[PDB]
Parts: structure tokens; C-alpha cells; sequence
């Protein structure tokens, strides 16, 4: 058995963060885990390999003729525990869809025999801002059967949350994709968490975890590692371990409950999102 | 003549409140404006409006059984100082291309008449996670002439900008599609205002304003108005005018220099915005 996972959330939200130190903390137990990078932005698997980037399917397929002249052994890289990584890249702006890569990089690896029996987890880092084309695909096609979203206490962090359950309801027709969980990636704004539980319990799922700012995970990123492999003592080495923990325990996949923009508006009235004048913790 | 404008970026950066506070400040000047929501999320008018929202384009159509059952005098609303007010809409996650709506609005309202003589200015409000389907048609297309790109020391931010500018290239070929400035929507981080200047000055445009993170905008949302009209002696709305005055005397109008993520990461790593560990005014 192994379990296909899937990151989604709006740009700049922390699924990249979240995921690698998330996949970091599974090997660090033991797990066998691949990535699959799903955001043309093409940066999600850099903190594993220890690298600027990875090479993308996109790219490389190109250079070599056709997606058919790529070998796994090829697109498929290896760095901290293990973990396996691989980017589907896309088109460049204003060319075709920007999704289309990520079609392209499913297919390549489920042919090419990459869904290896002793995998325990597959992490899609997934483009969340729109729920379309080949960013639809893992919904749509059922290759991600427990979405876990990041968001904040951020309005569009939440509209994002909420529309990406809308993708999953649409599809629950067919296939078994589910709602895993929410997880805040803080802003280090009060009642956050608050916010998010609510959040969560409105779309019938859990807040699976609440991931603190910590300045440690951009001294681990300037050296292009996760906080798990930079700094194992770390306070937020523990918070991931704990992130992953409860993943790894996770039993709670629904079909969510879309709310309306009046239910989001309410939510931040409610919990003095909008009304606040500084951070939690000042510093 | 008419100058029509887009005002492009990143989800939840500021988008709609600048496209709104500025034309507010143009139409309080005398400056006769249309604004044309290109974002799914469709709360681009309702400062205006004074609304919840919008009924949106595609949404209407439907009612009506096609779009040429549509009226102008239905999906095109009028608000303060009697700034035009039209949304597109999309389809629902999951469903098609969510840029779909843009594409048969902008149709529309160009079949219809929207674009009489005495317009002084269109602002399309647009979606800039990605560049593709109707996201990428003011650029493809060449309706916005003038592209403002709101965004912050944020790494997704300034990735955003660079990715609209290498779009923008790619259509200078044709039509006159122009990259305009660069808006710093403050996210009260230091050296931010020197940070956004040196990313315009290597695409090679300008920044056109610092606009100050400042609460009166959350409350005056909360009352569904601009700042503007909300408290029109308030020091954020002095801003807004500051930006909407530079706006009216652009001249700038380049064919941008993409940059590499390199040239991103350094950009961070030199106005030290990565290791900086608090909010420059704190409170
Ligand atoms: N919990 C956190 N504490 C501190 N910085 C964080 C945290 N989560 C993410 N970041 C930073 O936020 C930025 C965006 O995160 P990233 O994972 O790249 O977003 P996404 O992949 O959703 O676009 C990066 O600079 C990252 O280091
Ligand atoms: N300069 C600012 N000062 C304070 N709050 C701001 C400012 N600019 C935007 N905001 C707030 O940020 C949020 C996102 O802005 P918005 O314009 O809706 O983003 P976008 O349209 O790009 O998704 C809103 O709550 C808005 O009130
Ligand atoms: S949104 Fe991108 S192509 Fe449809
Ligand atoms: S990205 Fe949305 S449909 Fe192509
Ligand atoms: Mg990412
Ligand atoms: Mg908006």
C-alpha cells in the first residue's frame, strides 16, 4: 500500500516548506517517500536535492526528443533519506496552459513504473490559485486521494482552501479523492489557529496542524536544506515531526462542505482578524 | 482617447484594493473609468458598488440563455463618481479553464459599445498566478496597453512580476502592450520601497508608488467603500492620489528584461529582507 497525498494551497502559502519538511520528517522515520512537483514555479523538491532547483519533465523532454526518449532514472533525483523528487515544470507565461506539465509528468511516471510498491507516500506540490487543467488533474483523475491544504488567517489563503473543496466535491462522483485536513502555516496573527479550526469544522475536516513562523526555516533555505536536516534540535524540526505525525495517523478523509464568501467574511469578523493592529509575539 | 490599464499580480496582494482606491482617486479628479473584474474571485467592483459583490458576466448569461440576451445596462453597473463597474466570472473549480470568463466578457463589452469615446480610462483587474487562457488575453489579445504589476519584498510577489513581464515580451511582436511600473503594496518589511525599485530598474520600467500598509483600509472595506470615499482626508487616501497622479503622468512604457530566479534570490539577499526579524513601524 502506499498513500498519494496531495499539498494544495494559493502561491507563496508555504506548500513547498511545509511539504519538504513534512516528506524530510517521514524519511527521518523511516518512510520511503517521493515528491512530485506540480507548480511551474519548479523550486518544490530544491530543499531535498540540496540544489537551486531540479530539472524539469517539461525541459528535459524537450532536449531529448519526446517524453518517450526520458528514462525514470533520468527525471527522478534522490537527496536527504532518500527521498525520491522529480518537477513536471510547464509552459513559459502567456504560452498554452500553465497546467499542462503536470499531466505530462503523471502519465511519465505511472508508465515508467515510478508508483514502486515500497513507496509509503507520494506528495504532490500542487499550484492551488486556480483549479483547472493539469493543476485539476490530480483531483480529477483521482492520482491524490487525501488533500491536505495549507492556508493562513490571509481571506485569499481561505477562498483558496474553500475552492480547492469545491474541486474535490465536484469530483467525488467518481474515484476516491477526500479532504485530509487543513494546515495553518502562521502568519503570526492572534486567534489563527482559532480562525482555522473554524474554518476547518465549517468544510466538516480538521486542522491537522498549526505550523508556527519560525526565522530557522529561512537560515535552512539559504542553505537550501529543510529545518529537519539544518537544524534537527530545532523547535520547528519538532512542529513538522509533529505535522507528520498526525498525517502518518490521519484516518479523517471527507467529502467537505463548500461555505459561501459570507461564511469566510463572518469567520474573520469573528475571530478580530481584520480588527487587529499587530503580531502576536512583536519580534 | 482612452488609456486602458491592467493592474496585474499575485492572489491577495492588493489587486483590487489599489485598482479600486486609484480610480476612485481618478474619478475625484474628473476622470471618467471603467473597471473590468478579470478575477474568478469577483470582488473586484464591490468598493465601488458599495456591494457584497458583483453578478458576474458569465453568471448573467446563463440566466438570460446566451450572452447576446445581454444588455451593456445589465452586467455594467455605475458607484462612486460614477466609476463603471463590470465583472467575468469563471467557471467552478474543477470545471474547464478558470480564465474562461475573461475572454467572453471583454468580447462582449467591446461588441456592445462599453468602450464609448469619453472613457478617460480601463483598468482590467486580472488573476497573475498564471499567465494562460483569458489571464494572458489583455496581453495576447492587446487590450491593456499599460500594465501596472502590484506587488512586495515577497519572493512569490516578485516572481508574479517577472513572470507577467516575460509574457508581455513574448507578444511585443504585435500590438502595444506595454509593461508600465511596478506598484509596492507595503507589507510593512524593511527596505521593501529600495527592494521593488531595483527589481523595476533591472525590467527595466519604474516603481510608480509605495503604497503604505495602513488599517483604515480594512475599515473602510468592512463598510464596502474605498478609502477615498470612506475618509477622503485620511493620509492612505493622499497616497492612493499620489499613485493616481503618477498614473495619469506616466510615460514609461517598456518592453520589459525578465530576470532569472538568480537575479530574484539576489535581489532578497541583498536588501537582507530574508533575515530580517521584525516589521519596520512595529504595532
Ligand atoms: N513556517 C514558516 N516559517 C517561516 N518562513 C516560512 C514558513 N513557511 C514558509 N515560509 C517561507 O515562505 C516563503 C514561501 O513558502 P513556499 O513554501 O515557497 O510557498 P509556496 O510553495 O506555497 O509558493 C518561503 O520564503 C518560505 O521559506
Ligand atoms: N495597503 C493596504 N493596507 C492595508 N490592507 C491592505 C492594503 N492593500 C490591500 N489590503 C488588504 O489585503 C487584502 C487583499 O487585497 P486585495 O486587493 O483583495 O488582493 P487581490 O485583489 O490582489 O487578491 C484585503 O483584505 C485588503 O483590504
Ligand atoms: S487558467 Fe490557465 S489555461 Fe486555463
Ligand atoms: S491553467 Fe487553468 S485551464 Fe490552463
Ligand atoms: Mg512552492
Ligand atoms: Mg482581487
Amino acid at each position: 500500500a502506499m498513500r498519494q497525498c496531495a499539498i494544495y494551497g494559493k502561491g507563496g502559502i508555504g506548500k513547498s516548506t511545509t511539504t519538504q519538511n513534512l516528506v524530510a520528517a517521514l524519511a527521518e522515520m523511516g518512510k520511503k517517500v517521493m515528491i512530485v512537483g506540480c507548480d511551474p514555479k519548479a523550486d518544490s523538491t530544491r530543499l531535498i536535492l540540496h540544489s537551486k532547483a531540479q530539472n524539469t519533465i517539461m525541459e528535459m523532454a524537450a532536449e531529448a526528443g519526446t517524453v518517450e526518449d526520458l528514462e525514470l532514472e533520468d527525471v527522478l533525483k534522490a537527496g536527504y533519506g532518500g527521498v525520491k523528487c522529480v518537477e513536471s515544470g510547464g509552459p513559459e507565461p502567456g504560452v498554452g496552459c500553465a497546467g499542462r506539465g503536470v499531466i505530462t509528468a503523471i502519465n511519465f511516471l505511472e508508465e515508467e513504473g515510478a508508483y514502486e510498491d515500497d513507496l509509503d507516500f507520494v506528495f504532490y506540490d500542487v499550484l492551488g490559485d486556480v483549479v483547472c487543467g493539469g493543476f485539476a488533474m490530480p483531483i480529477r483523475e483521482n492520482k491524490a486521494q487525501e488533500i491536505y491544504i495549507v492556508c493562513s488567517g490571509e481571506m485569499m489563503a481561505m477562498y483558496a482552501a474553500n475552492n480547492i473543496s469545491k474541486g474535490i466535491v465536484k469530483y467525488a462522483n467518481s474515484g476516491s479523492v477526500r479532504l485530509g485536513g487543513l494546515i495553518c502555516n502562521s502568519r503570526n496573527t492572534d486567534r489563527e489557529d482559532e480562525l482555522i479550526i473554524a474554518l476547518a469544522n465549517k468544510l466538516g475536516t480538521q486542522m491537522i496542524h498549526f505550523v508556527p513562523r519560525d526565522n530557522v526555516v529561512q537560515r535552512a533555505e539559504i542553505r537550501r536544506m529543510t529545518v529537519i536536516e539544518y537544524d534537527p534540535k530545532a523547535k520547528q524540526a519538532d512542529e513538522y515531526r509533529a505535522l507528520a505525525r498526525k498525517v502518518v495517523d490521519n484516518k479523517l478523509l471527507v467529502i467537505p462542505n463548500p461555505i459561501t464568501m459570507d461564511e469566510l467574511e463572518e469567520l474573520l469578523m469573528e475571530f478580530g482578524i481584520m480588527e487587529v493592529e499587530d503580531e502576536s509575539i512583536v519580534g
